[PDB]
């Protein structure tokens, strides 16, 4: 649910 803050950088977006 919170892919947007992995990391540093993460694909919050993988849509588009």
């Amino acid at each position: 649910v919170a892919r947007g803050w992995k990391r540093k950088c993460p694909l919050f977006g993988k849509g588009g």
